[PDB]
């Protein structure tokens, strides 16, 4: 829809926007209540305490247009990112009353089992497609869900759609970035499922994500907002005595560059 | 046999088709039905309801040739595809109905196993050469699968050809892309067996395909038809009580660009 | 000692060679009859039907020497292979009577372990180095085996040498490509051992491989030959009742693009 | 702040630096003391020799400005490192006392799990951001700890804040690289979890790492220091009666270049 | 490289030539398996056997005489360009049927060749230099192996006194010495380990890769002496016997063919 012209170059046309999200694995500080696991399809009944959600974030950028009216307005357009997930080295600990290996006598099992990453910077909020694995779930008071009226919703019902505009209240499992919109956002998501699966995780200030498209075009900021989401589950923690399990989640640092873009108004 | 000339530019010579396939892993909302095994050889009699089976779309694409008789006619070239499994974080899902982790203490397994994964994108049905596992095998009233005459259909028996010409109706298990033919089609799968192995699925909208060949002639939409083929098996779901398993498989979005192409009548 | 000259250009300069190769797995439809194992290191008398053998194949070529005693001859240059293995699909087959996970209740496992792939393109036989496990082995009638006259065959003896000249006769286990050879041959193989190994299989017909050297000349077809070779193992079939397992091997396309080339005679 | 002008050449304008860390596993000679897990999150007492730390060294460079008064001075700039982990031969070891493999009768388990490798070269101390998976943890006299006042420390708490400016004293699992910071230090870091998961370690004399930033500027080295700084936790070694576990490290070799570049004083 | 002050390659006929020549694997026992290994109960005394500790293989290939008169202010040195590398048997590990342990609780086939893999391939114009280095300082290596002294427990970390040269095939143990990556600056070596229990080996074999040993300014390994050094290991797991379930190291024989051109350096 944007008819996009040339940079705008010059002091001030550049900017670094610099930005941390925690995690909602379900609480505040990292970790999920211990999960609870339903006995049959229906009553499926999670706890939001249970439901790791996304993370997201709208950072307010300089303003940029006195008069909205003109025939060309500038917008923010981010170039690139560089992110990382902050405390990747928490995971070599193995005193913190883990069930023991080597049948009771090694060190606890570190945070091990399903991963699932994404970040994602946008001129606008991530748009999501609804899809759940049992459509007869329960999804609790306090987090949005698609509506679940029959058992297409476990597979593409093009009817269940939204935005990811709260933090903490969109549930992972029951949400996808939606790769039928987002025109105007770049997202990057790896799934590595399995039992007791080995996390992989990078930790270095070297990588930098472009984030411009095929005709050199990065996301524009409609109403000079930066919108930041992700997700980082980085397994599960075993409670030693119960061997309840928990998701943990680690906090992702975003620095994102952006210059002034002028598009017909 | 198409002697192919020049792209066709100017105004509409190019559009993007949008379009997406649900999964048919023997029912119609992203599951199998609980699946048997055969005691022996023969008899081998797998249910439909319990196998996965290749979705593919003809897409009516814009008329070009109101006149057929020009020595020149247009064709629909398909340049490039941006595809994405959508759902994949459905696979979070540790609560709903699962054998649990940890003796039973902990959460569900989440859906794991064998990983099938292909998309194609062509100017014509995807062309499929017939092989099973099991020669013996009595396949079902309602899919089409191959002559079974003798033990060769385990390797390639060069008389066992099909069109991938009806959704839900060819058993991934006993057809796989034909390398001899499919000079119209691009087709891009992988296999990742054994038995418990983590699904890896990545989602992004940030990865384009490109469909030229060595030439720069991508597909050409024989009446003005594109056709669109998959299959995303993504592991099994096993019930917590029954331990009973069941495929799981993901919806597929496709966007492809195509511009047109002048062709000799 | 070839002196390479000029590709010859013009109309059918050039020719596309289609060709499969069924495996030879010790039977003729994909398996090896159920495998034996030795108690000891001797005696161990594999028999014929349970030891996997290399597939190959001369494909004849056109005529392009009207003369052969001009100061300079044609010789068909290989210059790229497409090759597919086909039947990948078939592994998702989970009902043909395999051992049961989830303690009898779950799916049958499917084809799984070790798994050795390879094909080879040449303008003559593939040359071998012998090399056994065990040089006590007694290699049975109707295979081509190294002799065997002290324990060097189990690391490398240099007068241990063939030429794969025969399809199903040359076990696996006991030749590997000669790398002090093959001047005018390029192999391509993978071995990826363990127990339960997930095969990790591609299908696609978008993948070329160039088969010029460091200057620029493909494989040179001696006697109008083209020699393609191959071994597909995907890993063992284990029978649900008596658990005894078999090797499982699928077929392998190849389409193979050759050119003239002027060569002094 | 440093406004970075041109790199001087001619004689003695390089140099190459070499060093080596020894690991900081909690002892001094490559292992920590056999690791204790608490029975709860509090009292989590982990000793100090059960903690592996940060390596860490300021390499004095030659000294390059007499007068510090000139509008102009010199800066060592790092421009690239070659690093390697030594000793990874030594993990080819199953003879000495760990726990047997096939029930007792083979070998012994060689050093595996989880392993978490970082280096980092700068013109500074590396910036470090404080990380816990139990804010209840009691960390030992001996090492330095970010403040636990709340749960907040499990994730990104921007409080909590240092310098690594002590070798063998900031624990590994309570501290992470700051990507908030760091403008002038490149960190490399990996993190491979799982209980009892294969080392991958190359070593190899033939990788350059480059340190120059998006703009060809390399870390400065202010006040003539080059800090290093790694960890290489290669997994666990499992003592073969108590089947107690120990972190085993190895060193880390670094070849950094340097040049000379001018810079506004 | 190191002292030598490197001129112009020297072209023309016979100008190049290529070095082919294989390396037997030492894993104690001449014909690719270790004698069964033993494992001690505490770490000391730990006395492992000499024929159960896998060493590196090396030689020294002699290359064509380049200067019957050294006292020229130029001379002539061959220099290693690239490398085809290639693992030798390595279908051999397709064998399920030679008294491994069973797997399908008996039923099945015997275990492959499987569990910790370590490869390493050096080209230099000199023996590759060893940085001492050992997991158990009080480990007693036999007569017969060339292994680092063993005064204290920093053994089994970076001793910097702890250096040695490969010059003996079948004698340096794989678990005591490393390329040392401090010196050999007239060696390429490339190595890999992949640990645990019953890993999958992953073994290429093609006749289609080159490695190219020229360092960042042109400059590939000088043979001092007209001497080219090869050097490797190639251990890929253990073979476990059916009935008394020991393990063996299981080592393969390595393939090299070197591409050399004639160098011009200041004498
Ligand atoms: C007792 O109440 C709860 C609980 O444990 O907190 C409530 C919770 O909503 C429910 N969870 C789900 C996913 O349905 C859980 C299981 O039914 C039960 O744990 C199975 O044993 O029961
Ligand atoms: C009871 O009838 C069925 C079933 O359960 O649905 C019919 C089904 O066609 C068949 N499946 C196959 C692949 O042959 C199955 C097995 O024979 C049986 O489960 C083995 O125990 O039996
Ligand atoms: C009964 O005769 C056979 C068999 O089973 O067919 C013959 C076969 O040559 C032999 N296989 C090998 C590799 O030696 C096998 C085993 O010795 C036996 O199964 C051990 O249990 O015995
Ligand atoms: C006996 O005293 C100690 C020990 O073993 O040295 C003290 C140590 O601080 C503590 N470690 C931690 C991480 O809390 C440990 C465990 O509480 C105990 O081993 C559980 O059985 O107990
Ligand atoms: C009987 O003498 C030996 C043996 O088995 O050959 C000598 C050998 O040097 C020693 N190996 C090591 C690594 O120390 C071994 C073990 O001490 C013993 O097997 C423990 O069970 O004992």
């Amino acid at each position: 829809g944007i008819e996009v012209l040339g940079v705008r170059t010059g002091p001030d046309s550049t900017t670094t926007i610099e930005a941390y999200l925690n995690p909602r694995m379900g609480t505040d500080n990292g970790f999920s209540q211990a999960v609870t696991v339903a006995t049959s399809l229906n009553p499926d009944v999670p706890p939001k305490a249970e439901l790791p959600c996304y993370s997201c974030a709208r950072i307010g950028l300089p303003m940029l247009n006195e008069d909205m009216t003109t025939p060309e307005i500038l917008m923010w357009e981010a170039v690139s990112v560089k992110t990382e997930v902050v405390g990747v080295t928490t995971m070599c600990n193995v005193h913190s009353a883990s069930i023991r290996m080597n049948g009771g006598y090694g060190v606890g099992r570190p945070i091990e089992g399903l991963n699932c990453h994404m970040f994602a910077v946008g001129g606008e909020p991530l748009e999501l497609q609804g899809c759940v694995q049992n459509w007869s779930t329960t999804y609790p008071s306090g987090v949005v869900a698609p509506p679940l009226k029959d058992a297409k919703a476990q597979v593409l019902d093009p009817g269940l759609k939204a935005r990811l505009d709260k933090d903490g209240a969109y549930p992972v499992e029951c949400w996808c970035p939606d790769p039928s919109r987002n025109e105007n956002t770049r997202y990057f998501g790896t799934y590595t499922g399995g039992q007791q699966t080995p996390p992989v995780l990078p930790f270095t200030n070297t990588v930098t994500t472009v984030l411009l498209d095929e005709n050199g075009v990065g996301p524009l900021c409609k109403g000079d907002g930066l919108y930041l989401s992700c997700v980082d589950i980085c397994g599960f923690y075993s409670e030693q005595y119960s061997q309840k399990q928990h998701f943990r989640g680690l906090p992702r640092y975003f620095s994102v560059s952006l210059r002034k873009r002028l598009v017909r108004n």
